[PDB]
C-alpha cells in the first residue's frame, strides 16, 4: 500500500511546486501518488539533486482516483475504422499519391483512430520507422487499454541490437524524429528540454537517436497535458504552442486580442541548476481549444529546406520544431517567415508545404467559435446521467455519438437526423471541392513531363511551380483537417476554390507553353 | 480548496485510527476529505472530546475519489416498480391484509426498489410515520441523486413544530422507531450507542422519540457502511449483526464453523 | 414412392462400389435414391454396360435425408452485393481495367455471390459466353433455389440453333471453355475422363464445344464434390486437385510433410473398359482446406501461351487444367515449370499472368492454418443450438453473419466488435497497399506509350516488361484472392510491397530512357 511522505520537508526545496500544490484541488495529494524519491530525499541539498527521484508518467497514477475520467479517455471507438489508407478512392485523397509524391506521408497516411492507440500508432505506421516496429501480433490491434499500460507491452522491435533508422520492409521510410514524440506522448517531459534545444540537463533533443528515444517511451496522452499534476489547474505542456502563443507573442486567439487577453496563457519555466530547461502554458481558463492545440495543429516536426536558396534545414535547427500558429490565408507567409518548405514535389519539381490536420487554426473565426464553442463542447461533452455526479468524457470522438450533448442541447430547433444532415450537407460540399482540387492539380501535374519534354522553359516551369504550391496549400489544408470543412466551411470553400483557379491557371500556361513549342 | 491537515497530530490521541489508516489503502487520504476539527485538536484532551469535530456523512465525500462506484450506486432502476403495494393479487402476497390483519404492514407495505430511495421510502411509507412525511410533491419520487443528497431536500414534514408520533392521514399507523433507521442509514453512527442502549455520550437511542431522530438524518446507505473509512477494509457497522456473529459467537456463517 | 433394387446384384459385377458402399455410413441407403438401373440390369454383363443407367446428380437426391444441409446450402446472402463490378472506385480493383487490358475480364469481373448461382453466374457474365445466355428475366437474379433445380429453369439461349462461341452482346468476351464447369458443377461427372484429356468414354472434354456442354449441365456445387456417395466419406473430385497433390507429388500441404502424411488424399480411379477414365480423391479426414481448394484456388483453365516463344497453349494441351498448386512467391517458378503465360497486356506488350482467387494457397502457412484451423471452421461452423441436434452449417459465407460460432468461440478475450476491428484493420491495411500497388502500375503503364513513342529500346522496353511480369504477379494475387489479406496478411503485405517495388523500379528505368531520348 502507498505509504505517504512528509511533503513539508519537500517544499523546503520545492517551492515552485509548494506555491502550487498548496492552493490548488490537488493539495491534499500526496507525493508518494507519482513520486518515489526516498533515495533523493537521503541524498539531496537544495542545490544538488542527489539520487534522481522517479516520477510516474503512467495514466494509472490518475485513474486510481479519476477512474470515470481514465475509463472514459482508453475506450476504443471500433466505428473509427483503423488503419484505412487516405490515399484510396473512398477515403480523404483519391490523388494523394500523385499530388504528395515526394514526400514521406506517400508510403502510408491513415485516418486518426482512438487516442489510446496514438504512440503505438505513431511507431508502426510504415513512413515513420522503416518497418521496425510493429504488434506482436495482428490481434493487439484492438487492445487499447494495452497500449496506454505501455507501447512495448503491445509491440515488437525488428532489431533490439541497433539503434539507426532503416527499412526493415521495403516499402517504408524513416521519417520518425524525436519531435514527432511530442504529440503522442510527455512521458519525455522531465527530459527533454524546451524546444528539443541542446541541453545539459536533457537526455533527449531533437537530434537524439529516435529509435533511442522510442524504447524510453510507453504511454499516449498523458492526463497531465492538460492538467498540472500539482495545482490540478488547466494547461498545456506542448513546447511549440507555448512558443507559439507567448514567446512568439501571437495569443491562444490570434485573430481575437480581446478573448487571447481573457482566455490566456502563463508560461512557466522550471530550472536545472541555474538554467531554464522545461516549460508549461497555465491557462486563464479550462479552453479545450488550447489544449487541444497541443497536437491539433499545423506545425514542423522533420527537417526541410529553406525557400530563398533550397539549402537543408535539419533536425538541429528550431525550425524543425514549429508551430505556425497560422490559419490557411496566413500560411504561405508564415512559412515565408521562417524560410521554409517541406518537399520537393517528385514530379513537378516544385517546393511544397507539407500540411497536418490544422484542427485549432481552422476552427479560429468559425462561426462557432465566434460564440464561444470549444473543441471539448462537440468532442467530450459533460456526461448526462438521470441520478449521478456530472462529469466530463474523455472519450474525445465525433459528436455523432453523443448528439443529444454535443449538438442538440444547443440546437432545440433540431432533431438529431436534421443536424448530421446539416453536418452532412457541409462535408458533402467540401468532399466534392477536395475531390474537384485534386483532380486539377493532378491535371497540371501531369503537364509538367510533357512541358518538360517538349523544351518549355525552366522560367515557365518555375512559374507554374510557383502556381503549384498554391494550388497545394488550399488543397491540402483540407484533406489534413479532419472535419470534411465542419470546422469552417465558409472557409474551406473559398480556400478550395482558389486551388481550383491556382490549378487552372497553370494548367493553361503549362498546355499554351507546349502548344507554342509544338507550333 | 481543501487543505490538508497534520494527521500525525490526530494519531497522538487516536492511536485506534492511526493503526488503521497508516495500514491501509487510504494512509495517503487526509483527515480533512471527512472531518474539520479545527476546533477539536484546539480543546480535546487524550480523554475528552472538547469540542465536537464535523464528520462528512455524505456519500459524496467518497464520490470525488471513486465517482464509478458513487455514480453506479445512486443509479435508479426505473424497471424496478416504485410504490408497488404487496398486498395486491398481481404482486407478492394476494391475500396478505387477511393474514396479516392486526400488524402495521397492513397499512402499507410496497416491494423494494432502488437504494438510493431507502431513507426517503421509510420516512413516507404509510405504515411508518402516520404520514407525516411526504415527497415535496409528487415528482420527487423519481430523484435518487436528490434523495441520496439528503432525504430533506426531497421531503416534508406536516408539522415541525411537534415531536410526537400520530396519524396526520387516517389509514397509516406509527410503526417507525429508532431502530428502524439503521437498515436506511448510518448518518447517526457517532451519535448511537451499540445496540441502541442507553448511554451517556449517545444523543439517540432506542427509546428516542422517532421524529426527531429521522430529522437529524439525511443519507441512504452510506458508502461507509461496507468499507472502513480508515483503512478502506472491508466491514460492517450494523451492531445487531455484529451482536450475533461475535457476542453471540454464532460466526458469519452459523452452519458451517470453517467458512 | 422409390422401390429399392437388389443391391447385391448389383454388387456381382460393381466389386468397387461394393467394398465402398458396404463400409461407410451409406450401407443402408440404396441405389434406387440416385441409380435407374433397370435396363442396365437387363441388359449388362460383367463386361458389358447394356443400357446405360441413369444417375442423378440433383441436389435434390440428398436433400430427401439431409434436408438442414441442404437448406443451409441453397439459402442466398442477400447482403453479398450481386452482379457487382470489381473495376469500379467502390470495389476490389480502381484500376483494373487498364492493369488487366487485354484479357478477358476487362468484359466483367464481379464479386463472388452464394454458391446456389455458380453455374448461372458462369453462364451470364459478360466475359464467358458472348451474351448468348441470360436470365430468362431481370427477376429471376434472386431465384438461388431456382439456379440450384437447374440452370435452364431459369436461363434464356440467344440461339438454341447454333452451338459456336460468338458474341451476341457488342461488349462480351467468348473466354468460356469446358475446363471452367469443373468449378461450376460436376454433373458430367460420368462424362468427363479425368483432367479433361480425350478418352473414348468421354462424351465431353477440354476441346468440346463448350456451348453445347453448357446446355447439357444444370446444377451447382453438387453434395457430392465433397463427399462420396457410396461411402459419405470425405472426397474430393476435381481432377486438377487430384493432379496436384497426387499425381505430381505435392501433397494436400505442400509446406508442411506432416501434416500431408495425416491429412492426405488416396487417388481412387475407375475404368471404362480396360482404360482408366476418371478419379477422385478420397480424404484422410474431413478437411474443409482441401475440399474447398477444389475451386478456391489459383488455376489454368484457358488457353495461353508459352513463355519460351510465345507460341500458343491451346486448350487440348493438358496446360489448359492446371492447379499451380504454389504460393505466391512460387508461383512464378512454377509458371516457368510449365512454360505458360495467360496474356499480353495491351499497353505494355509484357507477357502476363491471370491470377484467380488463390485462397487455399493463400491460407498456407498462415497463423489460423498452422494452428490447424481451416476454412469451415470460419465459414461454415457447426451449428449451435439451445436444444438440438448439431449439424454444419452449409451456407459457406463471411465469419462476419455467425462470429459467435465462427471467431468468439475460438478468441474468448474478444467482443464481437473487437473481432470485426481486428479483420478491419488486416482488409483496410491491404486494400491500402492494393491501391498503392495499382496507382504504381498505372504509372509504369502510361510510361510505355510515351516510351515508344519516343523511340526508347526494345531492349529498355523487354526489362521493363519483365518487371511488369513481377509487378503484376504480386499485385493481382491480392485483388484476385478474396479475404483482402485477412487469410495471410504477412504476406500480402510482402507481396504487395513487392509490387510497388518493381513497379517502382520500371518507372525510372523508363522515365531515365525517354529523358534520355529528349537529351
Ligand atoms: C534537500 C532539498 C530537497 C528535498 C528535501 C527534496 N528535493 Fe526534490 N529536488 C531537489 C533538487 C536540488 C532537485 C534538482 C533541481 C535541479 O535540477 O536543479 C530536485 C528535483 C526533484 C524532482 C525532479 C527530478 C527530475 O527528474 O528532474 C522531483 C520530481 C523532486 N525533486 C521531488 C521531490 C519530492 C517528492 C520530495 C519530498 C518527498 C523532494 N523532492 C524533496 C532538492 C530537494
Ligand atoms: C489520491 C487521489 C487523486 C489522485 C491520485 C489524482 N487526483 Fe486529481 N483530484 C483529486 C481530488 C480530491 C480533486 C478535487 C475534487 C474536488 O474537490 O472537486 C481532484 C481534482 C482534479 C481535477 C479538477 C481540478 C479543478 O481545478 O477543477 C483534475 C483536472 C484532476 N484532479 C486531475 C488529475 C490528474 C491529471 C491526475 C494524475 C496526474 C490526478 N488528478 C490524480 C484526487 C486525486
Ligand atoms: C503537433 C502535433 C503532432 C506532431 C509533432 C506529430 N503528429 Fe502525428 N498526429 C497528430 C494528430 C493531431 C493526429 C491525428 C489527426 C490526423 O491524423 O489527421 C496524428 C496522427 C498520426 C498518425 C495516425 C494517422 C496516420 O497518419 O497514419 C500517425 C501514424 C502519426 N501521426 C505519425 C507521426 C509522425 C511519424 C510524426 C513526426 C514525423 C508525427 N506524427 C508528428 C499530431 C502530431
Ligand atoms: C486534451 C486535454 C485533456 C486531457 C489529456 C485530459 N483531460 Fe481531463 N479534462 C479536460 C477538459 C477539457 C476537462 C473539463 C474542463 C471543464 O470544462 O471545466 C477535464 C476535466 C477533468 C476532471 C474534472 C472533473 C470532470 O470530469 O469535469 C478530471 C478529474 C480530469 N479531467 C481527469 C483527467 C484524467 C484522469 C486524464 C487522463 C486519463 C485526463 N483528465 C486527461 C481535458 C483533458
Ligand atoms: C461545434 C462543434 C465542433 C467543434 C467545437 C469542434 N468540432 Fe471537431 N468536428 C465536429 C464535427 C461535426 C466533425 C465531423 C464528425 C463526423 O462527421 O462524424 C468534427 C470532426 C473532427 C475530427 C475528426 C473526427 C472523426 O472521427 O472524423 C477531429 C480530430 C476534430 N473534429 C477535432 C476538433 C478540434 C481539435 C476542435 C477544437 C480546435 C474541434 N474539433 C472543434 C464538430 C466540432
Ligand atoms: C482523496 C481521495 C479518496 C477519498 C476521498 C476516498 N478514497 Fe477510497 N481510495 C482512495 C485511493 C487512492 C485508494 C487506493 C486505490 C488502489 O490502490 O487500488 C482507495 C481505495 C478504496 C477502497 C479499496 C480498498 C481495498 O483494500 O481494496 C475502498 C473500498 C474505498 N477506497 C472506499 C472509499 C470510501 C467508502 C470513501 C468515502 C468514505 C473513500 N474511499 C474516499 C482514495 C480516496
Ligand atoms: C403543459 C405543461 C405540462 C404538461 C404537458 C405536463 N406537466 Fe406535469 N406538471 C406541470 C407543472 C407546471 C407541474 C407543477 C410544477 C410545480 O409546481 O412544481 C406539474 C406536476 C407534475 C407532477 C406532480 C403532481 C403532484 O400532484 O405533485 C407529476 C407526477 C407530473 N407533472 C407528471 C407529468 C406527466 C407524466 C405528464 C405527461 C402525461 C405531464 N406531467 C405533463 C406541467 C406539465
Ligand atoms: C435489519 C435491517 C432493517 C430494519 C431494522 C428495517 N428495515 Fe425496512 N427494509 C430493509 C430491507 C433489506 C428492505 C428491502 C427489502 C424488502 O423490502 O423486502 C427494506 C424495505 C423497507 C421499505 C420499502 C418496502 C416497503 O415495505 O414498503 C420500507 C418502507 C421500510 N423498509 C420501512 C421500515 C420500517 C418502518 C422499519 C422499522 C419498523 C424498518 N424498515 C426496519 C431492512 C430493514
Ligand atoms: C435414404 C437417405 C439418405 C440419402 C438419400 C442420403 N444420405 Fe447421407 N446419410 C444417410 C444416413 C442414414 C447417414 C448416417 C447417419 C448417421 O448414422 O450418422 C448418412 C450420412 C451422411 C454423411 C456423414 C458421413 C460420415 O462419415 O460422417 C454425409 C457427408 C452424407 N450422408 C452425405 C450425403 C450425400 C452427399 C447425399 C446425396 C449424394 C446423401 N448423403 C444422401 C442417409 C442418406
Ligand atoms: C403495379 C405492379 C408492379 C409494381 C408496383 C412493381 N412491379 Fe416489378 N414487375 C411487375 C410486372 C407485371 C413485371 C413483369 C412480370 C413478367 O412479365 O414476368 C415486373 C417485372 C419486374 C422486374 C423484371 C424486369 C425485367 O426487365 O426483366 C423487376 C427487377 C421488378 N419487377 C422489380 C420490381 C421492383 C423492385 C419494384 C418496386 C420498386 C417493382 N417491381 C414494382 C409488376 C410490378
Ligand atoms: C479452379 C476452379 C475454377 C475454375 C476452373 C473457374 N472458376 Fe470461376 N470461380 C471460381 C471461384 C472459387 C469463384 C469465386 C471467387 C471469386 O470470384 O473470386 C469463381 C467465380 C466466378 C464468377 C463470378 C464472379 C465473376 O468473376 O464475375 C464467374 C462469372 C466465373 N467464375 C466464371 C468463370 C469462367 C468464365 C471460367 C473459365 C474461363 C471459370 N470461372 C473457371 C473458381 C473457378
Ligand atoms: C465444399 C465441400 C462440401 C460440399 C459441396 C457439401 N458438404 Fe456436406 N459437409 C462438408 C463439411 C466440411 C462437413 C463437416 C465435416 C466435419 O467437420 O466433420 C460436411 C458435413 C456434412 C454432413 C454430416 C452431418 C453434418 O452436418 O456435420 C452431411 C449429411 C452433409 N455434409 C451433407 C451435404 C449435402 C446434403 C450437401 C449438398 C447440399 C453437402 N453436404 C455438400 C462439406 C461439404
Ligand atoms: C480463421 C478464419 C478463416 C479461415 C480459416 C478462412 N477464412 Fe476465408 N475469410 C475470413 C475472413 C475474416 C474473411 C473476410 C470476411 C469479411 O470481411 O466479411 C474471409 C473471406 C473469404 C472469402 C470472401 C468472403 C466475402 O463474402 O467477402 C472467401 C471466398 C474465403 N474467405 C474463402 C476461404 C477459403 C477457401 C478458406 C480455406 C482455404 C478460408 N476462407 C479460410 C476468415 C477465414
Ligand atoms: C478454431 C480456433 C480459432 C478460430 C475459429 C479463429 N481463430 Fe483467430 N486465432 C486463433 C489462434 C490459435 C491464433 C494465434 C494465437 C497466438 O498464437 O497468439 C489466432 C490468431 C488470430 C489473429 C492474429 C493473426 C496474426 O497473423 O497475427 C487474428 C486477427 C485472428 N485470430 C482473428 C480471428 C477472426 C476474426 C476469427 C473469426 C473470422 C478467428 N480468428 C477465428 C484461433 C482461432
Ligand atoms: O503525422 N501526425 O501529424
Ligand atoms: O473465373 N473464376 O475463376
Ligand atoms: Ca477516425
Ligand atoms: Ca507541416
Ligand atoms: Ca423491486
Ligand atoms: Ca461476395
Ligand atoms: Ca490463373
Ligand atoms: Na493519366
Amino acid at each position: 500500500n502507498l505509504k505517504p511522505v512528509d511533503a513539508m520537508q519537500c517544499f523546503d526545496c520545492h517551492t515552485q511546486i509548494e506555491d502550487m500544490h498548496t492552493v490548488g484541488k490537488h493539495a491534499t495529494v500526496n507525493c508518494v501518488h507519482c513520486h518515489d524519491a526516498t533515495e533523493h530525499v537521503e541524498t539531496a541539498s537544495s542545490r544538488r539533486m542527489g539520487e534522481r527521484p522517479v516520477t510516474r508518467m503512467d495514466l494509472e497514477a490518475c485513474a486510481t482516483c479519476h477512474t470515470a475520467q481514465f475509463n472514459s479517455f482508453v475506450e476504443v471507438r471500433h466505428e473509427s475504422h483503423p488503419r484505412l489508407e487516405k490515399a484510396t478512392p473512398t477515403s480523404r485523397s483519391p490523388m494523394f499519391d500523385k499530388l504528395i509524391a515526394g514526400h514521406g506521408f506517400a508510403f502510408e497516411h491513415a485516418e486518426p483512430r482512438s487516442h489510446a492507440f496514438m504512440l503505438v500508432d505513431h511507431f508502426v505506421v510504415d513512413r515513420a520507422y522503416g518497418g521496425r516496429f510493429q504488434f506482436k501480433n495482428w490481434q493487439k490491434v484492438t487492445d487499447g487499454m494495452g497500449a496506454v499500460r505501455g507501447a512495448w507491452t503491445v509491440l515488437t522491435d525488428a532489431d533490439p541490437e541497433s539503434s539507426d533508422q532503416r527499412r526493415f520492409l521495403s516499402q517504408t521510410a524513416t521519417a520518425a524524429n524525436p519531435v514527432c514524440l511530442n504529440c503522442k506522448t510527455q512521458d519525455h517531459i522531465l527530459d527533454w528540454a524546451y524546444m528539443g534545444d541542446e541541453h545539459e540537463a536533457a537526455k533527449w533533443s531533437r537530434t537524439s537517436e529516435v529509435v533511442e528515444f522510442a524504447r524510453d517511451l510507453n504511454h499516449p496522452l498523458n492526463c497531465f497535458m492538460c492538467h498540472d499534476p500539482h495545482s490540478a489547474g488547466p494547461r498545456v505542456v506542448r513546447d511549440g504552442l507555448i512558443n507559439a502563443v507567448v514567446d512568439r507573442g501571437l495569443g491562444t486567439y490570434p485573430h481575437d486580442p480581446v478573448k487571447s487577453e481573457q482566455q490566456g496563457m502563463t508560461k512557466v519555466t522550471f530550472q536545472r541548476g541555474r538554467e531554464d530547461f522545461r516549460a508549461i502554458g497555465l491557462l486563464d481558463t479550462a479552453d479545450s481549444n488550447v489544449m487541444c492545440a497541443q497536437c491539433h495543429v499545423e506545425y514542423n516536426c522533420n527537417p526541410g529546406y529553406q525557400l530563398s536558396d533550397g539549402s537543408r534545414v535539419g533536425m538541429d535547427d528550431r525550425r524543425a520544431n514549429h508551430f505556425f500558429w497560422a490559419n490557411v490565408f496566413d500560411y504561405k507567409e508564415a512559412a515565408q517567415e521562417i524560410d521554409f518548405f517541406d518537399f520537393r514535389h517528385a514530379t513537378t519539381g516544385a517546393a511544397l508545404p507539407k500540411l497536418q490536420h490544422p484542427e485549432a487554426e481552422t476552427f479560429w473565426g468559425s462561426v462557432h467559435e465566434r460564440n464561444g464553442v470549444a473543441c471539448a463542447d462537440c468532442h467530450m461533452p459533460k456526461v448526462q446521467l438521470e441520478n449521478g455526479k456530472v462529469y466530463t468524457s474523455h472519450s474525445q470522438r465525433t459528436p455523432r455519438d453523443m448528439m443529444g450533448q454535443a449538438c442538440l442541447n444547443c440546437h432545440a430547433e433540431w432533431t438529431e437526423d436534421q443536424a448530421l444532415y446539416a453536418i452532412d450537407y457541409i462535408k458533402n460540399y467540401t468532399h466534392g471541392k477536395i475531390v474537384k482540387s485534386e483532380y486539377w492539380l493532378a491535371k497540371m501535374i501531369d503537364l509538367f513531363p510533357v512541358a518538360k519534354r517538349a523544351g518549355v522553359s525552366e522560367d515557365v516551369l518555375n512559374q507554374a511551380r510557383e502556381l503549384h504550391y498554391d494550388a497545394h496549400l488550399y488543397w491540402e489544408w483540407w484533406t489534413a483537417e479532419n472535419s470534411v470543412g465542419f470546422h469552417n466551411p465558409d472557409q474551406a470553400r473559398e480556400s478550395l476554390m482558389t486551388s481550383i483557379s491556382k490549378s487552372k491557371e497553370a494548367v493553361s500556361l503549362l498546355n499554351d507553353a507546349i502548344d507554342a513549342q509544338v507550333a
